[PDB]
């Protein structure tokens, strides 16, 4: 009746100061009585947001521009946009982040029944947007005359567009101060859908589209805040100019800032945090890379929602050859995840992460998300362009601090596809993983490493030579992704 | 010796050397002296071992072109000391009275955390030290 | 307002003889208020002798002929021919 | 272009042409425009083709290290 | 390619003839007694889905109304006629 406890706790790794890193542990099975795909995964990100997912990808330029963050806000995980760009330039980024699906939408783009017809193909080019109410005006501040809709434009421009607009009197609307929940049973039960809403004075003040009700049955887990639109991230630098940055996003309605840097300790950094915390109260904000719990404390003390953890350790990196300063990541990310769990903050581990074990250990370690880079480079949405270089369809990979100094190189990664496919491979392996793990959900999982119940063993080198090994000619994987 | 990038450098100095001194790191220098060859398509000048010409206890081999040593000083003044600044010392004094006096603190990097960096996770790559 | 010491110290390292090199050990990060290149590096070569920066070239055949010893220590080092 | 040796050159002389113009040959001199990195233990500098970013009728390349034209 | 079962490479042939059309002279049809249940399962099983509704659900009879996806965003179980846009 009587089973001898076999392996190290959480706790008897991280004594003995051999200094750790994923592939170095292994974490034994438990007992399975639960299917692969129960298991829940709500994560969250800092203090008062969190995802219906723990993925997230990294802030760099050759990563995030806004068509990735679209494409991984719609599946669970968030998007921070990478920040070596002009502050125009990431403000208009994260604003078409945001506009990508609504609830009322409060600022469409309408025209006065005296335009060209012209002038709405170019409205289609400049905006994507095609189904557009009319006003008198040509504002927000006018009486509903119609609506014209791409359905209208099969037709040599030079109409005036009173002439192919429907008119008031024959479409559909629904009276202002209603809530959305029966504004949309009003556009589902009136089966012709691009309601407007208007108050009893018959002006405009916002309308409704069931393409969002369509996105909405697509793509149930997407992360979306109070008003019914994707959550969006910003890194920012932490020099003086970047205090202009912060208003341009927070105008285009930033959710989330990270603020980016190789070290989060810094007397600028911390100072940061006072000001972003004081001038914009609503705004999460994560703390810069910190490696041990001697430096989250002033991170802490100052008032930052989430940490992000890790330096030096990463693909494209060379900052532990030229600085000589870092950690090895699996025992950062523990190291400190128990010192910041007793103030409650999440923690977010940051990069050398290059297989879904990799993710399965650093959440079973104290991280309430991962980051990826190189495991998201090379996917459809990932920015830029291919080249067949030795025969291989590569896209470029670059490190910021690879052009006083270069802290990281620049170099290339095969294709990998869209990361519509990509994202839930990662769900369904890290899920099925903890499946084996033994854990109904990522929350019971740190349980179980802080109460002793997880057991852990070292894999010496000579055991890091298993699976795909020394002992076939020739191998082909296919992840099925 | 057996110093070949800046963070040896900054190793070096934060345990108690006062100064280190290169070998390999500055052959192929513009100044170092003799003359550069293509070989395999490849810019480099000689490097000799002083014990390699009773018996041999050093190896002849050869060195890719890092040009001026003008600019190349340069490069790693501005690296130890921008990575000076991450440990947290003032001046290379300070740093070898936080060794003795136990503020720093190390860590033993395992051989699998070796692998780290510039890693078996990139198809190929091109550094730029801005030398 | 209390935060546990992490990380060997610099002598619990060199205690237990496993013969350690620069590539073995990382040396933990610390607190910044100053400037990158604010940091001095003036450093003793011998006794008497101190030098703006603590770079040296070695004195080997293939390393330093006349040409290196002027260039380097124009900038801070010193040159063994 | 094609030009690759000194030998092509003098054949290219040889032949009619009253002067012969060089690219690959002095790409990587010192004042040949932007930047080298090492790749694989190599100075290389950068060798766009202007027809390498409708179609591309160009390569882009790089080129090991040949110091100063003056030389 | 031909190197596989002659019925294979009929059905490829035809789903290769019917992604765009003219007169769609055979498309699939229901009868107004169906459960919308079975307009889900032949979207499944067609891809097709704005269908036509007809007495005996076979080209040979009179027009009831069309069913179109934009009728099925909503627990199946209904008789089909409650559900369509009539003729
Ligand atoms: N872990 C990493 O190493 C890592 C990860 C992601 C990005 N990066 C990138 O690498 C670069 C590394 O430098 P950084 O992280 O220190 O940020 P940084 O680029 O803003 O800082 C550059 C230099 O100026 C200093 N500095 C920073 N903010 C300052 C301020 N307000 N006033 C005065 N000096 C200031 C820093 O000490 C540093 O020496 C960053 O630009 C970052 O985008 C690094
Ligand atoms: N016009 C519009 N309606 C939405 C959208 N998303 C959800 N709705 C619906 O509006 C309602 C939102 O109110 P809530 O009750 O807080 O949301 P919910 O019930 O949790 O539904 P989900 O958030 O989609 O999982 C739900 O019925 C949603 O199905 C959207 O993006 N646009
Ligand atoms: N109404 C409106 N939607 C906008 C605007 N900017 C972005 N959108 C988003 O774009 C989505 C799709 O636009 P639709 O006009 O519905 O697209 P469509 O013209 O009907 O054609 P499809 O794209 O084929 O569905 C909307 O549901 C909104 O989420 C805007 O100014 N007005
Ligand atoms: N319902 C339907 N109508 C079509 C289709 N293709 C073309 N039509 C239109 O029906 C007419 C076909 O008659 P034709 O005069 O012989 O074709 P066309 O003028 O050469 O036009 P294209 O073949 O499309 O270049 C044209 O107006 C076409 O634009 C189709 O696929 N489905
Ligand atoms: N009408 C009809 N079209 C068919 C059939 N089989 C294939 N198709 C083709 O499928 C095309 C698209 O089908 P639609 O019914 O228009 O697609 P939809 O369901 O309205 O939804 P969308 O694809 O979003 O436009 C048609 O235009 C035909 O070319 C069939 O039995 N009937
Ligand atoms: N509120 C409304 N009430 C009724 N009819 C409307 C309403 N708004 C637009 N319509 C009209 O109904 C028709 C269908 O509009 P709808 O928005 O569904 O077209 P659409 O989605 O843009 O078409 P498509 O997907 O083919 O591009 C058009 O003639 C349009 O002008
Ligand atoms: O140039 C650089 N120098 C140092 N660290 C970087 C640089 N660029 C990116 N990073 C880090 O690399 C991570 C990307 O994940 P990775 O591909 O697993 O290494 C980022 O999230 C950063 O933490
Ligand atoms: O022939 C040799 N045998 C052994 N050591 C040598 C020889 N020549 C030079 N050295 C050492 O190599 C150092 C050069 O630095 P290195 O390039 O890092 O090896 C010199 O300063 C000497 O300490
Ligand atoms: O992108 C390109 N496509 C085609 N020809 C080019 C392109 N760029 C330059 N050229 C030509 O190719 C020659 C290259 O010279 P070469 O490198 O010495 O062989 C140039 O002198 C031009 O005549």
């Amino acid at each position: 009746g009587y089973v001898p406890e076999d392996g190290l706790t959480a706790q008897q790794l991280f004594a003995s100061a051999d200094g750790l890193t994923y592939n170095d542990f292994l974490i034994l099975p438990g007992f399975i009585d639960f299917i692969a795909d129960e298991v829940d995964l709500t994560s969250a990100l800092t203090r008062k947001i969190t995802l219906k997912t723990p993925l997230i990808s990294s802030p760099m330029d050759t990563v995030t521009e806004a068509d990735m963050a679209i494409a991984m806000a719609l599946m669970g995980g968030i998007g921070f946009i990478h920040h070596n760009c002009t502050p125009e330039f990431q403000a208009n980024e994260v604003r078409k982040v945001k506009k990508f699906e609504q609830g009322f939408i409060t600022d469409p783009v309408v025209l006065s029944p005296s335009h060209t017809v012209g002038d709405v193909l170019e409205a289609k080019m400049r905006h994507g947007f095609s189904g557009i109410p009319i006003t008198e005006t040509g504002t927000m501040g006018s009486k509903l005359v119609g609506i014209v809709t791409s359905r209208d434009i099969d037709f040599d421009h030079t109409t005036l567009l009173s002439e192919v607009m429907t008119p008031r009197i024959e479409l559909v609307v629904a009276p202002a101060g209603v809530t959305l929940k029966e504004a949309n049973e009003i556009l589902q039960r009136s089966k012709k859908g691009k309601l407007p809403i208007v108050n009893d004075c018959d002006e405009l003040v916002a309308i409704i589209a069931r393409t969002d009700l369509k996105k909405n049955r697509d793509y149930p887990l997407a992360s979306k805040d109070s008003q019914k639109q994707l959550l969006c991230g910003a890194a920012v630098g932490t020099r003086e100019d970047d205090k202009y940055r912060l208003d341009l996003l927070t105008q285009a309605g930033v959710d989330v800032i990270v603020l980016d840097s190789s070290q989060g300790n810094s007397v600028y950094q911390i100072a940061m945090v006072h000001y972003i915390k004081q001038k914009y109260p609503h705004l999460q904000v994560i703390g810069g890379n910190v490696v041990t719990a001697a430096q989250a404390k002033n991170l802490i003390d100052a008032g930052v929602d989430g940490l992000r953890v890790g330096m030096g350790c990463g693909s494209i990196c060379i900052t532990q050859e030229v600085m000589a300063c870092g950690r090895p990541q699996g025992t950062a990310v523990y190291k400190v995840a128990e010192y910041a769990r007793r103030f409650g903050v999440p923690i977010i581990a940051d990069g050398g992460i290059q297989t879904v074990g990799h993710v399965v250990k650093a959440l079973a370690l104290g991280a309430s998300t991962v980051m990826m880079g190189s495991l998201l480079a090379a996917t459809t949405e990932a920015p830029g362009e291919y080249f067949f270089s030795d025969g291989v369809r590569l896209k470029k990979y670059r490190g910021m601090g690879s052009l006083k100094i270069a802290q990281g190189v620049s170099g290339s990664i095969q294709d990998k596809g869209s990361i519509q496919k990509f994202v839930p491979y990662l769900i369904a392996g890290i899920q099925h993983g903890c499946q084996d793990i033994g854990a109904r959900s990522l929350s019971v999982l740190r349980s179980m490493m802080y109460s002793g119940e997880l057991k852990f063993e070292k894999r010496t080198m000579s055991a890091q030579i298993e699976g795909g090994v020394h002992g076939l000619h020739s191998y082909t994987f296919l992840p099925f992704t």
